């Protein structure tokens, strides 16, 4: 059997089929437009702080910070890509690069263990709790953040080896994923009591970008098996699809996210 891509699914499918110079180029080039975004958001978080009163300023700042830490991981994971793989000129197809080091997805997985509990934490500095106290939730938040990526993280070595222990522990990782999705609901909820209709309605938009932005990862994280494991998808174009939905779920979950919440900021402080 293969010992060089037994690591992950992007090493198996790199060590037999290959990848084509499409799929290589088109990967390569969302993960570019990946960390290019989170640069961009930096520069927007930094430029735009003035916008909002001091009491949301905080929501601004775990924004940056995120930033930083999304572009320097997604920045590395896009030079993981191109040296994980060469083309060979007999086949004509992109094969895992023994000279190389192995691709790995360790620098997404760290980056959302980092960004997942800011994330969670920034809303509680633009929305003000009703009937919960503030440290209730933000433990909540770390805790379950911290399991479901851990578990994830577990799960996914497990992803080629033993696909039993890969969806035992994702389903895990499913427990804490629902768990944090019934708090922020709860959290937006208490956020809507007390504020404008203006900024109900920007609570409302976070909500299901919340919801469907985060949503996208158990599905990339399937992505593979989600046609069988002789599927469409148990390919390069499963590789393709998931890299994809990872890029669009980490744009959306963080950059967007964090200009919502800015525009939740900017109808609340000196609106009137
Ligand atoms: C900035 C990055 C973010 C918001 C990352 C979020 C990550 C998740 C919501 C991932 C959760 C997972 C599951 C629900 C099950 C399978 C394993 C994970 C980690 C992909
Ligand atoms: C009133 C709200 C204004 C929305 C502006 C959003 C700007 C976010 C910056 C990130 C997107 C830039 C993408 C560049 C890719 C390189
Ligand atoms: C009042 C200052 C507002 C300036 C915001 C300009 C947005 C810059 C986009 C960065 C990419
Ligand atoms: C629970 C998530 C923990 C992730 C740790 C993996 C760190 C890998 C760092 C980049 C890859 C090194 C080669
Ligand atoms: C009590 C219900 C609140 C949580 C809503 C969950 C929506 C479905 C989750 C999709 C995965
Ligand atoms: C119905 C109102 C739509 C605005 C909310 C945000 C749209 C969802 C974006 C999904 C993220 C990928
Ligand atoms: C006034 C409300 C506007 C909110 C929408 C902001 C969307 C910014 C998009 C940034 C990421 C773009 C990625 C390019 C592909
Ligand atoms: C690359 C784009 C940063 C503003
Ligand atoms: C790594 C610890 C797993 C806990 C399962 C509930
Ligand atoms: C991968 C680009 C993200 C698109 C923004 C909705
Ligand atoms: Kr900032
Ligand atoms: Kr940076
Ligand atoms: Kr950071
Ligand atoms: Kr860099
Ligand atoms: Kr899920
Ligand atoms: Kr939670
Ligand atoms: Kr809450
Ligand atoms: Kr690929
Ligand atoms: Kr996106
Ligand atoms: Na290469």
């Amino acid at each position: 059997t293969q010992e060089l891509g037994n690591a992950n699914f992007e090493n198996f499918i790199g060590a037999t089929e290959g990848f084509s110079e499409i799929a290589y180029q088109f990967t390569s080039h969302i993960l570019t437009l990946g960390y290019a975004v989170m640069l961009a958001g930096l520069l927007y978080f930094i430029l735009t702080i003035k916008n909002v009163d001091k009491k949301f300023q905080m929501s601004n700042i775990l924004s940056a910070v995120v930033m930083v830490s999304a572009f320097l991981l997604l920045y590395a994971q896009a030079q993981n890509w191109t040296s994980s793989f060469t083309f060979n000129e007999e086949v004509g197809r992109y094969f895992l690069d023994p000279s190389g080091d192995l691709f790995n997805n360790g620098y997404r997985y760290l980056n959302w263990l980092i960004d997942v509990p800011m994330l969670l934490f920034q809303i509680l500095f633009v929305v003000s709790l009703t009937t919960s106290k503030f440290s209730s939730v933000r433990n909540q938040f770390w805790f379950s953040g911290a399991m479901m990526i851990i578990t994830g993280y577990i799960g996914q070595f497990y992803e080629v080896s033993n696909l039993t222990a890969f969806l035992v522990w994702g389903a895990i990782s499913s427990a804490f994923f629902f768990h944090i999705l019934w708090v922020m609901k709860k959290v937006i909820n208490e956020g809507k009591e007390g504020i404008s209709p203006a900024g109900q309605k920007i609570l409302s938009n976070i909500w299901i970008l919340f919801l469907i932005s985060w949503t996208l990862y158990p599905g990339a994280y399937l992505m593979p098996y989600l046609t069988g494991v002789d599927g469409f998808l148990y390919s390069e174009d499963g590789v393709m699809a998931r890299q994809l939905v990872y890029t669009i779920a980490d744009v959306s979950s963080k950059v967007i996210y964090g200009v919502l919440l800015g525009n939740l900021a900017i109808t609340l402080s000196k609106n009137k």
